[PDB]
């Protein structure tokens, strides 16, 4: 049906077959990533060729491959062997997660370290963490996973309460060997438990909360057709799902009277990094690209009604591939519903005697994922007035360490002897713009203060200025909250009735960007995170701000590389990449399980419509 | 009962009786302001003494008076005659608003101006606006209102669609004289109507919105006691209402275990200014202090159940004084309800096998006001996790002008020939802090980036720094979004279990502050709006950042004068004044009636609790 429909169990099985019949999917081969490719640029691309891209790992130690197959024509379009030392390692496999603990359990250096701390090896959990790229030359080409230890007193115990500081291991997950064990010294292992379900810690549960019932006696106002095509209050879009990016929104458009007007061609969180700011050798290499290295989509939770999504919910259960090419359904992995959003517009006019009030609503499309200790909710909102917004909610259990005797400038104390290293959660929203079509342009808008004098004798005047970003080399922008800086995406060939180019304005939260020293490895590998806004010319192979293979990749890939092309972006098919994140100095209130904190951004119509697009909402 | 109870109709009538008995309220007197005073700093004190402050205007031109009476004792505590040219005029009286159009209707300069535009005087509405302080020496000591004209084509017509540019008049509302009529030249009067209720403009209404039903089968979770004392999910507070400030929150405290811990003694929006940025002499004087000059509480709407406040709502109907001292109730002027607030905390742990999800909710206290073309909603939120937040929602109809033929740097076009002068809506939240009691201090916290090198070899480390504000002279602070600047209010004598002073962190939106030139009249009159945060030592007569009398009052009172005392604020009874606002460049989507835009701030606990305060929230 729609070329944007979600991948089917069958298409996944077919990809598996094709790889097999083609001799690419053997018993020692593993699927590290598989996902459908979006239709190519073609107004009315009639001939539908449903293609899938796969990253195939080899447990034997053979070079991995990137393959594109056509499920429609049962063929292999391309198969390329990869030089990981050059282009980066493949995403971490879920099955490689246990390997770190298993290997270490029989390692003399490891066991020695645990014995010095009087820790029973059978009680020691090891977090399989990405390694990044540091001074260890022997790691280039090898797929390494570093390990940090946490003690689990019993099966249902929260190990995060018991970090084992002063100890870290590096493991080659293919040759299956412990490349190194570093013990900088014994630190007391925090004793208090962090079991948020233990009545002893929670105390008597509240009996004060009365129920809040949210129902829709006539069902929801949105319609879902073709499995994932949404139609709601003038909005139209397709909800896709990718194992790496998670929920992806396609063809976001608004039916302005007679015309279905495009706004955004593709919206997604194309990367998400969590850099740690603790200079201890035990953790200074710590930077998790949850999206790039771990693939947040595969870890999406199966949501539960009433608990995760309240109200009249319509679920999508996306299908993904397992390590062998078998389709796997994420039951109730995506929630879709509309929720009341207070007052939309209101005016009580003395002169006319008319008292007017209208209520707002927002269509919500979300999923929640769990990556080790973190849990993140990704929410996309479409409002009645044309506003588009994204919100990330960060929860989970904070990553712990020992709290140094004498305090720390880079770690905060959560409990006796329990520390929580400073870090950030930085996202990159990739917005493939289509403001009334693909001919777009971006302008940076700053508030302009004016000096009192001739033409402004009362010194009350203030204005605004707009600078068009014409080439990619001038499209790497930073925030300026002081001057109310925003960025407007417009279509210079499409004017509203007042003869001004239609547009949408991006309002950022202006949170701090990547704090790491500019010459650091993380500054190089996640260069996108050092600036708030990037604008590039669209290209079918420029999908992530960090490149295709993030794991153990040297640096400079992605955005810094794309931008180097210096293409024309003034009235062209362009893409906006917005960096936004949370800078977390964990507080006592974040322990033992943290309350949700949030970050996001939104885009509001700016001369897109000819008047308010909500004059037709009834009183109700 | 509680000394924080809302004023009763009887109390207001009694204040009238007391003033009458004292010879302070004869027939020529009018009550420009009347409000109950908060109990003095003296826990409990020597029994109940309900005191009311009143500003008494005299329609015959006699000097007005500021009076304080003890309604309990039937006495006048103090009464002083005011020299308005020095200390400021009293707030505008509702009755004076109509006087402007009435007088101008028979003024020959006005009639000549209208005749020059072929406008029927019976169809010309005049917006009666505050005058401010400029170069008109004859205005000093006089109560002046300025008038801008708008044509109303028929009874139910929206006059805002038809501004009459190039014309402004100044009126003395006491002597009833038109002091000046300035006509700078004719401008076409925009012809399109802005009738958002006219099917010709709205088009057929949508039939697509299905109902969203929000109910509470067992009633709300909060209890209302003593008329205005609220108890909800560990929170405790008193909801007061003042005609100038509107909703005021008293004694915000959190019951942590067995102890009721104070957080904020008093929270209110102590001032709000709307400065215009169009240098045309027709509007360059335009600045309203809705709170200080007009008294926003006085114009609170009666909220309709179902459209203004959805769900299980508990209303308060505050009582205020009319111009003669008679009590007037604002029926259903305050809404109170609790709303579901998505996910509170969530974690699916691999190692323990425990999947945990908890739902969030917030207590909401709000009111909506209308002053001319603007409608503002004031919302206070209390969350389960201890977070406190305020949100202002700006809607209504934009203030219009003609759109200059050759375009404008200070006005945007909304419809053919219809302009919307640039302006800001800036608020001042006065937070009389009581973090675990009155001994508090404020620290400015900035993120601190670190250089790669010795002790930070990988260049990944990042920290934070806190600077205590010790004296008022160093407590006028500005935002710094780039460095994640926040302000923490702590109690240096109350430490959490980790031996750190308990605290709350203020997170600002970092929006632009006052844009006007520093040498302008408005920069001096609204000095508070030029900086993001001020901290003062508490004083019972330091209530508003702009002083007691804002109307036609120059600089000389308010925050800049208080700060000069340079009092000790390091571990003392202190007050935080936060400036936050919206910079509005009207867009076509804001016409004919604007969709709600918002701004606010929040405070989150920072080591206030010994662990998460929501561990006792049940699963459902
Ligand atoms: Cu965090
Ligand atoms: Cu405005």
């Amino acid at each position: 049906a729609s070329p944007f429909r979600l991948a089917s169990a069958g298409e996944i099985s077919e990809v598996q077959g094709i790889l097999r019949t083609a001799g690419l999917l053997g018993p020692e081969k593993r699927i590290a990533y598989l996902g459908v490719l979006d239709p190519a640029r073609g107004a009315g691309s009639e001939a539908e060729d449903r293609r899938f891209r796969v990253f195939i790992h080899d447990v034997s130690g053979a070079r991995p491959q990137e393959v594109t197959v056509s499920v429609t024509n049962g063929t292999v379009i391309s198969a390329v062997e990869l030089d990981t030392a050059a282009t980066g390692e493949l995403p971490v496999l879920e099955e490689e997660f246990e390997v770190v603990e298993q290997l270490l359990a029989t390692d003399e250096r490891w066991l020695k370290a645990l014995a010095a701390r009087n820790l029973d090896v059978s009680k020691v959990r090891v977090a399989p963490l990405s390694a990044g790229v540091f001074e260890y030359a022997e790691e280039r080409g090898r797929r390494i996973l570093r390990g940090l230890a946490f003690v689990q007193d019993f099966p249902e115990d929260s190990a995060w309460a018991h970090p084992v500081d002063g100890l870290v291991a590096y493991v080659d997950v293919v040759s299956k060997e412990v490349t190194r064990v570093i013990d900088t010294g014994v630190f007391p292992v925090p004793a208090e438990h962090g079991n948020y379900t233990d009545p002893e810690l929670t105390g008597p549960l509240r009996t004060t909360q009365k129920p809040i019932s949210i129902t829709q006696p006539e069902g929801p106002s949105f319609t879902v057709t073709g499995g994932n095509h949404i139609e709601w209050e003038k909005w139209s879009l397709d909800v896709g799902f990718d194992v790496r990016e998670g929920v992806v929104l396609h063809n976001i458009a608004f039916r302005d009277g007679d015309r279905l007007r495009p706004i955004i061609n593709r919206a997604s969180i194309a990367e998400m990094v969590v850099p740690y700011g603790d200079p201890s050798p035990i953790r200074s290499w710590q930077n998790y690209f949850d999206t790039g290295e771990y693939l947040v989509g595969q870890y999406a939770n199966s949501l539960e009604l009433g608990c995760d999504c309240l109200g009249d919910i319509t679920y999508l259960s996306p299908v993904i591939s397992d390590a062998f090419g078998n389709p796997r359904e994420i039951r109730n992995g995506i929630c879709m519903h509309e929720e009341d959003w207070g007052i939309l517009a209101k005016h009580s006019d003395l002169w006319s005697g008319i008292n007017y009030t209208r209520r707002n609503r927002r269509m919500v499309i979300s999923f929640f994922t769990t990556i080790g200790n973190y849990d993140y909710g990704f929410y996309w909102y479409l409002y009645l007035d044309g506003t588009i917004e994204f919100e990330a909610k960060a929860t989970g259990v904070v990553f712990t360490s020992a709290f140094p005797e004498g305090g720390s400038d880079n770690i905060s104390q959560l409990a006796p002897g329990l520390g929580a290293p400073f870090h950030q959660h930085i996202f990159s929203a990739r917005l493939d713009m289509a403001i009334d079509g693909f001919t777009n342009r971006v302008e940076e808008e700053d508030v302009v203060r004016q000096t009192m004098g001739p033409g402004n004798e009362r010194g009350n005047a203030f204005s605004r200025k707009r600078t068009v970003l014409t080439r990619e080399s001038e499209a790497v922008r930073e925030a300026d909250a002081r001057t109310g800086r925003t960025w407007i995406i417009s279509n210079p060939e499409s004017k509203n009735r007042l003869n001004e180019p239609v547009g949408y304005k991006l309002h950022a939260h202006n949170q701090p960007t990547l704090l790491a020293d500019p010459g650091s490895s993380i500054a190089r590998r996640a260069a996108f995170a050092t600036k708030d806004l990037w604008v590039t010319r669209y290209a079918d192979d420029e999908r992530y701000p960090t490149g295709d293979f993030v794991n153990q990749h040297s640096g400079g890939a992605g955005l810094p590389s794309y931008i180097a092309q210096d293409r024309d972006i003034d009235g062209q098919d362009i893409v906006v990449w917005h960096t936004f994140g949370l800078t977390h100095f964990p507080r006592v209130e974040d322990w033992p399980i943290m309350p949700v904190d949030t970050v996001g951004f939104k885009l509001r119509p700016e001369g897109f419509f000819d008047r308010s697009p909500v004059l037709d909402v009834p009183a109700n």
